[PDB]
């Protein structure tokens, strides 16, 4: 599980 | 930014 | 959140 | 597990 928030 | 990985 | 009951 | 990046 990868998450990202830019 | 935040990044996260399991 | 990246996770929870794995 | 319970957990990850919270």
């Amino acid at each position: 599980m990868v998450g990202g928030v830019v």
